[PDB]
């Protein structure tokens, strides 16, 4: 295209609000779609898990109450069942994260912690020119270019 | 459900995984709706959305070539197009943010720093149970049922 005149350009932003304005609704009828799949999937599938629910529970008192004597490992063709031992590391009772980041800190355990580093733009933001270029940063100024439908 | 005996448990375990095969297969056609929607909304939009950069670009090169007599904002009734200011700081030329970050502590800076700490759980694994303690951590160990389809 090539916008030779004042009017000319008036004419392409009532184009591109058409587009912006047909866009966004084909934009609408794919979320009334994936909408409606995503409900239709939970419609069917919310009373199968509710069933897998009790059955999972189920076998599994019945797994328990019955232990001692039962078990590893008791292949029932479809599948498995048992009991297995999972380790997991916690915080203690009252201790939450950040203290124990602190005593790992107080004790100079730096492999305990795992640390993200980041400039922070906005002091940034603040300094002059200079400053900036000391710790290897600049100011880009740029003038740009802005069509802004209504 | 109450699953009184080895039987039972077999009859269970079936069932269950027929409702995996079920339920994993409603999640099958949902993901068939939502990619045929993603791809019905790009093929209708991916002509307009084309469309409507030649115009955008179109008015661009006009309004530059154009520019020192016509302009700040240049209302066109659709919308507004014209020129702005934005300025944005960024890396100089051969110099990481990271190089930015150890200037920043050279200098002292620790306003100019983003950090973000966390508890590294796998030199806490190899551990005993009293270092754990000291830094206000558990080896929480669970014995947990387990029913795993074939």
């Amino acid at each position: 295209v090539i916008v030779a005149d004042i009017r000319q350009a008036e004419g392409a932003l009532a184009e591109i609000a058409t587009i912006d304005r047909k866009v966004g609704e084909i934009e609408a009828q794919m979320n009334e779609a994936i909408d409606a799949a995503k409900a239709r999937a939970s419609q069917k599938s919310a009373p199968l898990l509710a069933r897998r629910k009790e059955l999972e529970d189920g076998v599994a008192t019945f797994a328990t109450l019955n232990k001692t004597e039962m078990f590893k490992s008791l292949d029932l063709g479809f599948g498995t069942i048992g009991f297995r031992l999972s380790t997991q590391i916690v915080q203690m009772s009252k201790i939450t994260k950040d203290m124990t980041l602190e005593r790992l800190r107080q004790f100079g355990i730096s492999e305990g912690i795992r640390i993200k580093e980041d400039v922070n733009k906005e002091a940034m933001q603040g300094w002059p020119d200079e400053r900036l270029e000391m710790v290897g940063l600049k100011r880009r100024t740029t003038d740009a270019f802005y069509i802004e439908i209504n």
